[PDB]
């Protein structure tokens, strides 16, 4: 049996992702944007970092790789918004998708990949970044969905040594998330379930 903080994260972290591409800024304010995308509908999304506050201004386009908090609603003027939370980047894209290097490991033992993708955007938010890496993990080397396997972490370590990592055992900390970063930049990632 498992507690129920790793069963809200199996919940979390087993559902899929939204992602638009070549969305319109119509408003930022502090802490969140309002963002129109391709198909008609408008997507209301938080940024609760100070250290993550999109600057982009109205009329500037984006790309959306980020998740939801809830349903989305049908309103009264017949717009569809949905309520998202981070993953807002630029549009730049890499002259050719790149295969982002990570090792997992489970209980000390080397665990293979199974339908990792390439990713051809230039940057990409950290919580996008740990979306990926916790839906490989829970779908495909059972991350949440038994008690022993409940933890451990995932680092990025960037070319100048520099790190990121977060706890598998907590949600990602949004509101201390840094801003996104160049992927071609990233020297390797580790991801080990305790």
């Amino acid at each position: 049996s498992t507690n129920d903080n790793i069963k809200d994260l199996l919940d979390w972290y087993s559902s899929g992702s939204d992602t638009f591409t070549n969305s319109e800024v119509l408003d930022n304010s502090l802490g969140s944007m309002r963002i129109k995308n391709t198909d008609g509908s408008i997507s209301l999304i938080i940024f609760p970092s100070p250290y993550y506050s999109p600057a982009f201004t109205k009329g500037e386009k984006v790309d959306l790789n980020t998740k939801r908090t809830k349903k989305s609603q049908h309103t009264s003027e017949g717009t569809y918004i949905h309520f998202q939370i981070s993953g807002v980047t630029n549009t730049e894209k890499l002259p050719t998708p790149i295969e982002l290097p990570l090792k997992v490991k489970v209980h000390g033992k080397d665990s293979p990949l199974k339908y990792w993708p390439k990713f051809d955007k230039k940057q990409l938010a950290i919580s996008t970044l740990d979306f990926e890496i916790r839906a490989q993990l829970t779908q495909i080397h059972g991350l949440y969905r038994s008690s022993d396997k409940t933890g451990g972490y995932w680092k990025i370590t960037m070319n100048d040594g520099s790190t990121y990592q977060s706890d598998l055992s907590k949600k990602f900390e949004y509101n201390t998330e840094k801003p996104p970063i160049n992927i071609d930049e990233i020297k390797t990632i580790e991801a080990e379930i305790n």
